[PDB]
């Protein structure tokens, strides 16, 4: 009844068409959309799933010539005799409601949230059930879309677990750092990250103006002497810093900071970027935070009565992160993979202690969340059927 | 004189440092910012060029207890007996006027823009001299920022081309499509660009949230019957659409359109994105088109209302571009490369004849634009010095 067609019908000098369902409910179709998405083999490549079609192939003022329908399908005629066929799903389904696109939008992006603190349950699945069993490795992304982080347990001890999962994803995002990267004490380190000391709460590589969506962090060794890992919900600390200090919140979600990254990893490299760490879309949402304290640079683009203002900004945000209500800490073990969202999470670490052997190591990848997003898509049509 | 010493000081509750330099000018430095970039091992990782010290550490309230300078470095202490030293020439640099600020700012980020229309001169430089030579190189990658394009000659005709270009700037960046990809007329093609048909203006992959910044296409075979090559410069005919139609530019910069792109090729996809087809700065000032034709979505996410008015929108930008005054047609022939700017240029081709053996073929590949301005900043550098 929802999606049978009832009636169909040209309107408003036939620049429209009307669908009445069988539920009686009534639909509506500008005339231009349904040209330009005509699925004629004229119109539309199927190999592709692709239009053929040209804007300049379509009059914008166009309208309905002639149409007839009958439970399934509208047969319209167009002006000058171009001839289209429309499915009753597939037109229920791009619907122009409110309710209908929203519906469509969710299933295309799934957006569903939620927000956590320090009483956050760590999402747990096993790591080569991930890798075997489609059901697994969709409650991986999905719950590393909704929650911002999923740890696997039993990798194995070595390299090379990380790369099983970008192949699993899809591929993964390649830096200046590598396909991979090793997180340990480095003579002449290029990074503070391949030292002993604190990793305050940080996203990693603001210094790219795409920073990677989804950071992946194996534990190969692990001390005994510190080294423990602490992460916060970004966007749950937003949303409490725009409640406590809105100006604070104004000044770091619009001010552009500088960061910086020179040396020589993979290649030889001198980065620079721009960002807002608070940074909002269109209707004023967190969308990302961009803060590495590291590669913030010397170079500060601001006028100079903005500055300290920004430092109190700055340090009231931290602060909020730091709170024994936001944060969250925990150990990694040697055969722990940590996956998460490195647009909505902030991460660091505890200090350890320098040896003469190297006595923890990580190995760490990147994947950008399209791609994450396409497997876990493809995941949802596998497991669902 | 204009970076020497001639006197410094803490005004202001010592709460800023004026540097009065021997050419008379002034310039002021807030003592948070003094502190926060202390170049000292203790907060300060020189093998890194990072700071260590945390916002944590950081007293936003933070006054000069004591300074002494000579006339190429100041000399600090803090209230808490923290010392720190900065030299005269790093401090100029960093300067908060507004006129020290955009210098520093243009020299990262080359900012200069040169529109073109119809009258276009198209740069030319030789392959094998980008490769060996800096100077070739730095102009290259500067003519490619400045310009939006250059064509390179005296490739060979043979696959493998565009990937000397790629290790050239450092990386290239990885698609669905490959590493690199092979334009060509192919049975049940998962792309209308793997056809012989005619492709209208547009920019590469909108079905993703960060579309590649370079595309590079290299032409191992051309046809007779057809396949020449159109550019337009995207950032002038958007000055010319808000000029001449400012509600057409107002509704393509604001209305977010969804883009797709399904099957299978270097890994099996499902991609979905939302841009505006005209996307603006917190300025005003266009930074990226984001348009294709072919990969447009047939789901369009706008109350009905707006759907035909944003055809009409689309249509208006379409025929600025295809205007004569606009588009610079050339034609590819075995050997040469084009580089181009792919947020800034659309590009088309003329479509040609199939037939039972391949007649045409491109090699292309691309490249994120942080990637390309590194090697940029890297290349001055070496050719400047
Ligand atoms: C790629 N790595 C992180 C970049 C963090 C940052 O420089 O923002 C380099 C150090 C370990 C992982
Ligand atoms: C990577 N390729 C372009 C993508 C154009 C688009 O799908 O937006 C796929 C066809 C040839 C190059
Ligand atoms: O070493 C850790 O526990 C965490 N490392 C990082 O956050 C990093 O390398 O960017
Ligand atoms: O084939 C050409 O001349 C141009 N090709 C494309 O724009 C493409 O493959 O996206
Ligand atoms: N069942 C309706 C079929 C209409 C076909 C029209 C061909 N021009
Ligand atoms: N030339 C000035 C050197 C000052 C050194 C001070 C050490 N605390
Ligand atoms: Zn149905
Ligand atoms: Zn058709
Ligand atoms: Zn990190
Ligand atoms: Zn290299
Ligand atoms: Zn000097
Ligand atoms: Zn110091
Ligand atoms: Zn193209
Ligand atoms: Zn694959």
């Amino acid at each position: 009844m929802a999606c049978t067609i009832q009636k169909a019908e040209a309107l408003d000098g036939a620049h429209l068409m009307q669908i009445l369902w069988y539920d009686e409910e009534e639909s509506l179709y500008p005339a231009v959309w349904l040209r330009d998405n005509c699925p004629c083999s004229d119109c539309y490549l199927d190999s592709a799933k692709a239009r053929k079609l040209l804007v300049e192939a379509l009059d914008v003022n166009i309208g309905i010539k002639g149409l007839i329908f009958d439970r399934k399908k509208v047969y319209i005629t167009w002006p000058d005799e171009h001839y289209s066929e429309f499915q009753a799903d597939w037109l229920k389904k791009r619907c122009f409601s409110k309710q209908a696109r929203a519906k469509l939008q969710r299933e295309l992006f799934f957006p569903e949230c939620q927000y956590w603190g320090s009483e956050l349950q760590l999402p747990t699945l096993d790591f080569e059930d991930v890798l075997r069993y489609d059901e697994h490795a969709y409650k991986w992304l999905s719950t590393l879309k909704k929650v911002g982080i999923v740890r696997l347990t039993g990798a194995s001890d070595k390299p090379g677990e990380v790369s099983k999962l970008g192949k699993r994803m899809g591929f993964l995002y390649l830096t200046f750092y590598g396909h991979t990267w090793q997180v340990q004490d480095k003579i002449d380190a290029n990074n503070v990250a391949y030292t002993t000391g604190k990793l305050s709460f940080h996203t990693d590589y603001p210094a790219l103006h795409h920073p990677p969506g989804v950071q992946l962090l194996h534990c190969i060794k692990q001390t005994v002497t510190g080294g423990d890992s602490e992460i916060v919900d970004g966007f749950n600390v937003c949303q409490k810093l725009k409640k406590n200090n809105p100006q604070a919140f104004q000044i770091l979600s619009s001010t552009f900071v500088d960061f910086t990254d020179i040396g020589v990893d993979y290649c030889d490299f001198s980065v620079q970027s721009k960002h807002k760490i608070i940074e909002l879309d269109d209707k004023g949402q967190v969308v990302r935070i961009n803060f590495n304290n590291a590669t913030r640079d010397t170079i500060f683009d601001v006028p100079v009565e903005r500055v300290q203002p920004f430092y109190a900004a700055l340090k009231e945000f931290v602060d909020l992160m730091n709170s024994k209500e936001s944060k969250f800490t925990f150990k990694m073990n040697p055969g722990d993979v940590i996956t998460f969202d490195n647009w909505r999470l902030l991460h660091g670490r505890r200090s350890y202690e320098a040896g003469t052997e190297i006595s923890r190591h990580l190995e760490g990848a990147y994947a950008d969340w399209d791609v994450v997003m396409s497997r876990l898509r493809i995941l949802r049509q596998r497991v669902e059927n």
